């Protein structure tokens, strides 16, 4: 599933991410809209360590979901990697609040550092009614 904006928003609102660790919603808007556009069923293989980015949030195999061909990884949100390729996003979600749990908090994705930290991300929300 392809999200459109104010769709996801409002989907991830439900879902309890809207300041989740001290998360804005429009912080998790630009993450999604960067990671993969808001596409539910995107994956990226990564041939230098052998993982696999999955779903909307594009988690990586190495630590947080299984795939059973990712070396030595392990399965930190125990979910099955492709839990992470389906339309309904609450499994996703559950795992990215477990991500962000961890020290790094949202820092955890590097494209949020390149394309969200110190930016406005304001335009993310504005409409949805969030």
């Amino acid at each position: 599933k392809v999200f459109e904006r104010c769709e996801l928003a409002r989907t991830l609102k439900r879902l309890g991410m809207d300041g989740y660790r001290g998360i804005s919603l429009a912080n998790w808007m630009c993450l999604a809209k960067w990671e993969s556009g808001g596409n539910t069923r995107a994956t990226n293989y990564n041939a230098g360590d052998r993982s696999t980015d999955y779903g909307i949030f594009q988690i990586n195999s190495r630590y947080w979901c299984n795939d059973g061909k990712t070396p030595g990884a392990v399965n930190a949100c125990h979910l099955s990697c492709s839990a992470l390729l389906q339309d309904n996003i609450a499994d996703a979600v559950a795992c990215a609040k477990r991500v962000v749990r961890d020290p790094q908090g949202i820092r955890a994705w590097v494209a949020w550092r390149n394309r969200c930290q110190n930016r406005d991300v304001r335009q993310y929300v504005q409409g949805c009614g969030v």
